[PDB]
């Protein structure tokens, strides 16, 4: 049927992943140096990885294995499977960029162009997003029809009860396992990689500048190596493992509260239970998402490849845009047909939220969509130096530093508006056109185009890296501006991704919460009405109580990173100062730098860290829950959505916009005061503020609201009924 | 009867305040130089809080007016007087705190003790303490006695419906106006204060420490003048008007909740409304909190009294802390006979959430008094220099100025969560004791001893004042150690004060969500269960939607604050520059600055700005009530109610932590770096950058919650039917 050539989507995604791979490899590589260099930061990458994929693995065994004993087996293993998809994201992802970032440089130094920069760059992220989507849609589609069919738990869909006393639907705590797994290894790796990249970062930056004059990535200072050995650690695959856990976090999400949807909406007649809705019908929405997900894919990959192709125009971002705007519309224009044609005759619609006939998840995807592109043109206007506020910020540092931390909040709080409303409008439209599941719908729709969105996302990265090894050589200054281009622009992209993440797991996180009072539901009480179930009210002082508390623990979440990262931060700090005073010749250019101290520190610390955030995720539904009860968990919930949501946004539109600020005096925009200036010392400062916030901070919450919310939904079933107070 | 003894009460406490102002003004003033420079900050502040009070007062006869026309004519009446009550708190605080200053600095120039000091500006703080607790107090029960018992609003108690069609109940809708008087006034004094005083600080301590390597509060600066007189303009007066406007706050909560409680509590049996409580249980419980108030008050008279007779020791905390822990205690060993006396035969307590008996709301209470306890430990440890975190905070300057602030975001972040961890409990046992009644009376046994409070807070901006005038006189450095004390010490009462204010605000917030629930009920809708009717489902777009918004309409106004400070900040930082540039003989101490420069930059940005915040908390529900209804207006509140409760604490910490910190090391506790070393330069922009944090950006949302929730809980009944989407 079309099923197995839908099927094929995620393959063809993997084989232009794979080409991608073979096209940038082809590249001729600047320098035996550079080549040595790369090497070492291959080395430093490769180590640190594979250290965290060994424990982070171990962590994932251990709670697959409680989980195939605590629940069905199939959890377990689609936990596993979606383990495996994120961590590969991230693992090609890296292996990709850390060969791909020489190209841009020996491009940028022979042609002293953009351009080509620019494409080897673009394919350069291209092999991660398409890793993403393939990987994703893959383990996905294999969940799907192993799991669904051939053992069909999507065939009988009805309320069961294994032992412990968890009620359950097979095929829904299936895909959860599956997006739990996701969501616990993309913690993991993005939380260790940060602390790692950011204490790294902030230690390079702040005593290279400001307490040594040294430029940017000079090969003087031994905190260098490590600063790009993490921004391929950490900017790279935790990038790959959140938006591939996101993606899977929203279909994952439409599937779930399809499928619960069955069982629950009967009508009780006389002590006979009555299906208000047909069992094709349901089966229907629960494959839906998915096709919509392959379709998206499919879009994403015209749109990439008509980019990498095409003629190279002299402005990048632009043509990141351009990319994104085709990938979103192309994916707009044939959902519409797929909707259609597939919801032609279902007539079940009527009673589970569906207002505008069947063409309403097409009208929610729209909305997801739209919201998501409008994200990324607000979090670009906040944090490009092109617009003006970005530009005030950089200009503000004649003022002091005082005046670039507090402008810089300044502007991180007020960034959140547009897009929370935009969220809002996204909300209220999309539950208006399809009710829950339109809101399921729009959260995919939003990260429809994944693919592209990751791609672009991951160009930044590779910039950066290659400005860092064309600092090291003392090249033309032509590739040193190039290349700064290139890194304001995946500076912005960065942010842009991070909006998409956030709001898709808002979208994402309504629908769990339906989910999660869904999943409550014994077999005894399962000829409640609907509107009964869906009730969490606020004014129960459980519930606020839990908002409040969730909050507090977002909160603290994000201190503990921050303070993760300043402790190997501060400890590189005087590292650096040490190697500076008792090495003679080092700041002459006569002694190398001894590097590898700077990795162990922030590698060590990483490591050691890393294991906190995670267990905190997964460990405070069931506290809370067998402590105070599901509602509670739901306040929990609730808060840490909110202020999840907030923060996020905030954190990476005032660290965006910090960095940016940084580039834009560094570019010599602001009249007289340069490099070595104090302004730019104070913009210097603030970056190196904003970079623990935007690197380790934001997104950690996206994936801190998923992966909570899912761990509630889940075992929700025992403390429901078996709670102590 | 014993009433009117209980009404003599606050006016004992006025007389306490005009008795230790004619005491203190006794007081001798030091040198004719010190009598100049305080008539100057007199004359300054006198002036600055004469616009204020004259704009503030003209919007607020504005809105009084609105009121009047749209509401019952007691509302405008009780409002205009609340308004007149919190004016006059923040006028008697500065107009004492101004004189006050002069004491304390010569009481330690000529006894080089800090028993003096210490003594001097306690009495000092506890003028505007007393001014606070008697002015509330006499506005309430004038409140309560004329429009209640002689006009006989607590008679009725019946759901009305005046013309437009708000459904009010007189009382609650007087109360209501008198509670949002206090909170306008509130928010326009410490929002215009706050810009006027974190400006000047933040240019002063940033150019004259960092850019000049003066000495703090030097003469030779034109900007210190400017801080001093918004030391006395905004740490004093908005302080005033904000724990007023929090006490008020909760016990009008109780009283609307209780008074609502009533016609709402009917049994519906064959069409026949069953009063399932009683009309004089009722009353009871509407005079309660008033009567428990009183006492709280006296109890605070009792501590404050001991204090100020009392041996003064070395110890100046020891000894705040003492009278606090007094007033406290009285408060609850009294409120035990009053709850069991006054409430010992009402029948109507099993119905309305009583469950132990009468003595239900005194638990509550002590539940209310030991959480602000807690939080006032809490905010003690994090940022007095006397324990491990603002200690590592100040050390780590000398990694950087990053770090400084890194560590000091991360510290506020980290901070929240006992707090509010303490007001969960303190939420579920109030609620286990005595329901939402309990919750709102704990709301008022948090800040029952709120002249003990005010009085300890305010005892700081004095002992700052007195720094700031003995250092521009050039004396004894002794002098300078003692109002340092004295000053640091007062900075962490602040941050009590300002926890002690966030979660009173809390608690009466969810006791006004009650209420607001309530009030939607029509008279043909009276019938409705008291279940049906508190319910805020989360799991509605237009609530979750709601939160969101709301949640980013409180980032955005912190944002706005940040900003509005910033604006004059750079500002006078360029004036401070162009007058050391172009003033010959300045910066050798042969030539006086040009202070009214500085001053008029504060002044007429802080004028400009103040009006918005206020207008914004006004209309936001109104708009987005008429827009969506008021499921998506109970959203915004909850959203508002989360954010704000986690950036006041967060801001309050981290920037008392960071301004200890600065001072710790100003004490020379960090060993070898100093005064004019780097790491001191590095915590000196800590602390500017907590500066609008902690003095604009905290307390302005425990005031905008208030306000925005009454505002809500008024206009209600108008767009439940009448919105337009
Ligand atoms: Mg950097
Ligand atoms: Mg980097
Ligand atoms: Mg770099
Ligand atoms: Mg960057
Ligand atoms: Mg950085
Ligand atoms: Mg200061
Ligand atoms: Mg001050
Ligand atoms: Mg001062
Ligand atoms: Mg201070
Ligand atoms: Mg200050
Ligand atoms: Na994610
Ligand atoms: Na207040």
């Amino acid at each position: 049927y079309v099923a197995a050539l839908f099927f094929l989507i995620p393959l063809v995604a993997l084989g232009f992943a794979a080409a991608n791979f073979a096209a940038v490899v082809r590249k001729p590589e600047g320098t035996e140096r550079m080549k040595e260099i790369s090497s070492y930061i291959r080395s430093g990458a490769d180590s640190f990885l594979a250290h965290e994929t060994k424990a982070i693995f171990k962590v994932a065994i251990v709670i697959a294995i409680l989980l195939m004993i605590f629940t069905t087996w199939q959890t377990g293993v689609a936990f596993l499977l979606g383990a495996v998809m994120s961590a590969s994201a991230g693992i090609v992802g890296m292996k990709m960029a850390t060969r791909a970032n020489v190209r841009v440089a020996e491009a940028a130094r022979t042609t002293k162009k953009i351009g080509p920069a620019l494409k080897v760059a673009y394919q350069g992220g291209s092999v991660m997003g398409l890793s993403v989507g393939g990987f994703a849609l893959l383990g996905l589609v294999l969940v799907y029809l192993i799991f669904g069919k051939w053992m069909g738990q999507v065939d009988n869909l009805n309320i069961y009860t294994n032992w412990l006393g968890i009620n359950f639907v097979p095929f829904a705590m299936t895909v959860s396992g599956y997006a739990l797994g996701c969501s616990i290894i993309a913690m993991f790796d993005r939380v260790g990689g940060g602390v790692y990249t950011k204490a790294a970062d902030m230690a390079a930056d702040l005593v290279g500048k400001t307490e040594l004059n040294l430029p940017e990535d000079d090969p003087r200072n031994p905190a260098t190596i490590a600063d790009n050995v993490g921004d391929n650690v950490g900017d790279v695959a935790g990038l790959g493992a959140d938006l591939l856990e996101s993606f899977v976090g929203a279909i994952v999400s439409s599937i779930i509260l399809a499928s619960y949807m069955f069982p629950i909406y009967v009508q009780k007649i006389g002590e006979n239970l009555v299906h208000q809705v047909p069992k094709e019908t349901i089966q229907a929405l629960i494959s839906y998402p998915i096709f919509f997900a392959l379709v998206g894919l499919g879009c994403s990959m015209l749109g990439i490849l008509y980019v990498i192709v095409k003629k190279p125009s002299d402005n990048p971002q632009r043509e990141l845009n351009i990319s994104l705007w085709t990938s979103a519309l192309l994916t707009v224009v044939l959902t519409a047909f797929l909707t259609y044609f597939y919801l032609k005759d279902l007539q079940g619609l009527d009673v589970l939220g569906f207002r505008f006939g069947a063409i309403s998840p097409w009208f929610s995807a729209i909305i997801g969509i739209f919201s998501g592109i409008l994200i990324g043109f607000w979090a670009e206007y906040y944090t490009s130096y092109r617009y003006k506020p970005t530009q005030f910020l950089g200009k503000s540092s004649i003022e002091g530093t005082g005046m670039v931390i507090s402008n810089g909040l300044s502007l991180g709080m007020k960034s959140v508006f547009p897009p929370t409303l935009t969220l809002v409008l996204g909300i209220l439209f999309a539950d208006y056109f399809a009710g829950l599941y339109g809101v399921a719908i729009a959260a995919l729709g939003m990260l429809s185009f994944v693919a592209t969105s990751v791609s672009v996302d991951s160009y930044g990265p590779i910039a950066d890296n290659a400005g860092g090894i064309s600092e090291m050589c003392e090249l033309d200054p032509e590739v040193r501006k190039i290349t700064d281009h290139l890194d304001a622009v995946g500076n912005t992209t960065a942010a842009i991704g991070k909006g998409f993440a956030i709001g898709s797991a808002i979208f994402a996180a309504l629908s769990l919460f339906a989910s999660y009072m869904f999943s409550q539901i014994s077999p005894s009480d399962i000829g409640k009405p609907p509107s009964l179930v869906l009730l969490l009210n606020m004014l129960d002082a459980r519930v606020i109580a839990g908002a409040l508390l969730g909050a507090a623990i977002t909160y603290y979440f994000s201190g503990y990173l921050i303070s993760a990262v300043t402790k190997a931060a501060m400890k590189m700090v005087d590292e650096i100062r040490r190697q500076a005073r008792e090495i003679p010749g080092l700041l002459e250019g006569k002694a190398k730098p001894d590097y590898n101290r700077c990795i162990e520190i922030t590698s060590d610390n990483a490591l050691k860290q890393m294991g906190y955030p995670a267990f905190i995720a997964i460990l405070t539904p069931l506290v809370t829950g067998f402590l105070l009860g599901a509602e509670f968990v739901g306040g929990v919930l609730i808060g840490t959505v909110l202020s999840g949501a907030m923060l996020a946004i905030l954190t990476a539109n005032s660290g965006g916009a910090w960095d940016n600020a940084k580039k834009y005096l560094e570019a010599g925009n602001l009249e007289g005061y340069g490099k070595g200036s104090e302004p730019h010392k104070a913009l210097v400062i603030g970056d190196t503020v904003g970079d623990p916030l935007k690197d380790t901070v934001g997104p950690s919450l996206d994936i801190l609201i998923k992966i909570m919310s899912v761990v509630s939904v889940i075992a929700v079933s025992i403390f429901k009924h078996v709670h102590l107070f």
